[PDB]
């Protein structure tokens, strides 16, 4: 059986993708920071002790499916709200919320990739990062934290299929054509289906691209 | 007289850029890791610490100024190699370099930016971050982490505009056509001579912009 682990796993694009895979057959593992339980992963993505623990506990499901990841699919992000509700913007993010939003937007997703790279390699893999239109445009619904991680997550995706392109692990990003609406208080399904394109044999030869859905 | 507050004064772009506007009449503020003295600011900023203790020496050092600071150049980056002088990539960096490295490279500029808020509004001043063609493209002299957060900068140039617009000061970018040679081992004076255009008159009415020198 081929083998997802998906990170940000919430209603909207999560859902999408997890239905979407589930019924291609794959073995869908979730990761969230929320308690089949053979397949959910609890793991608070903003504590590396967390995600060691969690990427050892993902590798051990994966025994079963002989020691092979297919796809590692990193969705999950935070932008934190400012007093109020508002839009934290560059003046007023304090350093604990840039590090806090960096350490989930953009270190999980690597620590995850490299955590798991013998099963991605096992498996020639891939991964997918999803981005965001506020990674490339000023955007009242996401804080500057949450854009700026977004758009080193773009920059970070092109590094690493570069790395990883040797090893024979493909990795690609998809930004989606609006906002996701899990960071706020048809178009999802077209996201799903593109991920789940970058996860399967029509998309072997593509590494080191960016799909903007429209 | 018109004051510049630069980071990265190193060989190369930041001697160019410190010679053209010592040039102009400008009182020029470097800050360096390393020990007229009125003029440079000893600061390791990697270290918040360091950072708040420099932008306070700064704010007394404008007092003889009226408070003004008409410009603040964010042009110090680093990028550590990996064992025997190798490039580091998203497979090999650690924890603690993603972090120092988006330390000095990304939060030292709105740190500094937000620190020395008071005195860029009342000069009605501009800020710079200097930002790489690696934050577009990957390059053998230039690390994962220097590329990524060259990337995060460019974001965060576009947002602090957005930010700081109302208040009167503009924020643009500029990516020489090269890598910066500070990070390893003509062009540079016409990367000077565009931070000093965006510093000056002409470039009033410029914000969110970033020049790619050709």
């Amino acid at each position: 059986r081929k083998t997802l682990v998906l990170t940000g796993a919430s209603r909207g694009i999560g859902h999408a993708t997890v239905k979407r895979f589930s019924l291609a057959g794959w073995r869908v593992i979730t990761c969230s920071r929320q308690d089949g339980p053979e397949d959910h992963i609890k793991v608070d993505l903003s504590d590396p002790e967390d995600i060691g623990k969690a990427i050892a506990e993902i590798r051990r499901r994966l025994e079963a499916n002989g020691s092979k990841l297919h796809a590692l699919v990193n969705n999950a992000g935070i932008s934190p709200k400012a007093e109020g509700g508002r839009r934290m913007n560059s003046i007023e993010t304090p350093m604990a919320v840039w590090r806090d939003v960096f350490q989930v937007n953009f270190m999980a997703p690597i620590m995850l990739a490299r955590g798991l790279f013998k099963e991605l390699e096992a498996a020639q893999g891939s991964v997918v990062n999803v981005t965001s239109i506020a990674g490339s445009r000023v955007h009242p619904f996401a804080g500057t934290a949450y854009a700026t991680s977004k758009a080193a997550l773009a920059a970070l995706t092109r590094e690493m299929a570069s790395d990883f392109g040797p090893y024979g692990i493909r990795v690609n990003a998809i930004a989606p054509g609006e906002i996701d609406t899990a960071i706020l208080s048809g178009k999802t399904s077209e996201v799903a289906e593109t991920i789940y394109f970058l996860c399967t044999e029509t998309s072997s030869y593509v590494t080191g691209s960016e799909i903007h859905i429209n």
